C-alpha cells in the first residue's frame, strides 16, 4: 500500500548520488521538488524488498521521517518518489564542517534520531539502515529527517551486508534490536564528524572485527549510551523509550 | 579603510568566472572564500576597486555579501563564498519552473539590502542578477530563497563608455554620458527575474542598446507598476526603497 506515480508526473534532474542498487536524482513531481531513487534492473525479490520499503514509509507519519510520495515503474526501472530535503545527507555535511560542529548541535540530532526510532519501535517496525548518510538535514538548532532504508536488508547479499559494517548489527551478518546498533554506530559517526570507525578497513578486516566480537571505540556525554547500544547481545540493548528519556 | 590580507593567508583554486576587469576564483583564507583578481590595471582602476572594498568593509546587512579585505601588481578582493552562486545562472537552469512567490521573496530581500544602502546614502552602482548570490535555494516545502547582494566590483565611475554600454539595461540612463541609479538597476533586475534570467536587450548590439537609451525607449512590462516607476528616465521621479520595500 503505496501510491502509484505515472512517469508523466515526474521530471528527472541531476544525479545526487548512489544507494544500494540505486541511483539517486533530484526531480519534480506535478509542482514539488522531489528525490528519485532509481532501482537498478532487478529480479522480483529485490523489487519486492524495494516495494516493502515504499509500503513501510507510506504507512508512517513522523516529523523526523522523510515522506514517500509513491512508486513509478519506467521500463525495467522502479522509482521511489521521495521527499527532497534542503541540505542533504548528514555525513557529507559533517566531513565538510569537521572540527567546527558543537557538541550541543550533535545532541539535538541524536534526540531527533532517537525520537524517530522510538516511534518506529512503538509500531514494532524495523528501519534496518540507520547511518549518517540516511540522516537528511532540513535545517542546519538542526532539523533532521531519517530517509527510507532503500532495498530492505533481507534481500541483500553477504558482500553488501559486510559493506554496511559498522552500522550493520552483528546478528545480521549471518528485530527492532538491530536499529539500536545502527543508532549507536551513527552516534560514533556523528561524534567523529562523519568519520565512522572501520571505514578504512577491508571487507575481511570488517568481517574479522565482528567474528572476533571486537567492540567499537568510545566516542563524553554519549559514551555510556553508545556502549549499551553497541553490544553483541541484542536483548541487552536499551529501548528507544530509555534512550530518548536519557537524552532529556 | 578595509583589511589588508597577505598573500601567505590566501590560496587560489577553481576559476568561477569573470567580472568587469576581474577573474573570479574559489579560494581559501587562513575559510572558503571567493577571490576577485583584478586584471593588470592603471591606478584609477585599482583605486576604484579599493573604494568598493572600503564601502563593503564599512557595511553590515544579512543580504549583503561580506568583504574580508584586499591583497596587494596584483589586486585581490577576498570576499564571502555563497553556496549556489549567481541568480541569473540559476534562473536560466530552472526556466519555467520558478514560482512567482519565490521571485517576490528575492525582490523583498534585494529592496531590503538597497533600502539599507539608501538610508546610509551609499551607492551600489551594479545591481543585476549576476551580482545576486543564492545562499539558500528555497526548493523544499516551507523553505524560501536567501540572497546576498555581491560587492559592485570596479566602481562605475572608472569604467569606459564601451563597458557602460555593455551594462545596458541595468545601467541607469543618466550614467551613459546618485542613489537614484540603484532604483533603475533594481527595476531592470526585477524584469530579469520575471523573465527567468533573460534580461531585455541582451541579444541587442552595443549601437542598438545605446540607440534604445538615446531615443528614450522604455523597457517591456514584466510587479508591472513597481518596475515602470523604477525604470523612468527622470531619476527624481523614481520611488524610494522605503516606498518599494513597504509596497
Ligand atoms: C528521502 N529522500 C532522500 O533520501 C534525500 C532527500 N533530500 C536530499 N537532498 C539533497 C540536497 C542537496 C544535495 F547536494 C544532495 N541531496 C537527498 C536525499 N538522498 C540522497 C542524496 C544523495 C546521496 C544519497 C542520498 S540517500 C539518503 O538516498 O542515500
Ligand atoms: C562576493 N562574492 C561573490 O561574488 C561570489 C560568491 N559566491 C559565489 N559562489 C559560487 C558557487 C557556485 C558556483 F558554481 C559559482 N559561484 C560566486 C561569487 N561570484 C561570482 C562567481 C562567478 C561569476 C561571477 C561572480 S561575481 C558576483 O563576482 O560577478
Amino acid at each position: 500500500s503505496f501510491h502509484r506515480v505515472d512517469q508523466k508526473e515526474i521530471t528527472q534532474l541531476s544525479h545526487l548520488g548512489q544507494g544500494t542498487r540505486t541511483n539517486v536524482y533530484e526531480g519534480r513531481l506535478r509542482e514539488l521538488r522531489v528525490v528519485l531513487k532509481v532501482l537498478d534492473p532487478s529480479h522480483h525479490d529485490i523489487a519486492l524488498a524495494f516495494y516493502e520499503t515504499a509500503s513501510l514509509m507510506s504507512q508512517v507519519s513522523h516529523t523526523h521521517l522523510a515522506f514517500v510520495h509513491g512508486v513509478c515503474v519506467r521500463g525495467p526501472e522502479n522509482i521511489m518518489v521521495t521527499e527532497y530535503v534542503e541540505h542533504g545527507p548528514l555525513d557529507v555535511w559533517l566531513r565538510r564542517e569537521r572540527g567546527h560542529v558543537p557538541m550541543a548541535w550533535k545532541m539535538v540530532v541524536a534526540q531527533q534520531l532517537a525520537s524517530a526510532l522510538s516511534y518506529l519501535e512503538n509500531k514494532n517496525l524495523v528501519h534496518g539502515n540507520v547511518c549518517g548518510r540516511n540522516i537528511l538535514l532540513a535545517r542546519l538548532s538542526p532539523f533532521i529527517k531519517l530517509s527510507d532504508p532503500g532495498v530492505g536488508l533481507g534481500a541483500l547479499s553477504r558482500e553488501e551486508r559486510v559493506e554496511r559494517i559498522p552500522w550493520l548489527a552483528p546478528e545480521c551478518l549471518p528485530s527492532t534490536a538491530m536499529d539500536k546498533w545502527g543508532f549507536g554506530a551513527t552516534l560514533l559517526e556523528i561524534c567523529f564528524d562523519g568519520e565512522a570507525p572501520l571505514q578504512s578497513r577491508s571487507p575481511s578486516e570488517k568481517e574479522h572485527f565482528y567474528q572476533r566480537q571486537h567492540r567499537l571505540p568510545e566516542p563524553p556525554q554519549l559514551a555510556t549510551l553508545t556502549s549499551q547500544c553497541l553490544t553483541y547481545e541484542p536483548t541487552q540493548r536499551p529501548s528507544f523509550r530509555t534512550i530518548l528519556r536519557d537524552l532529556t
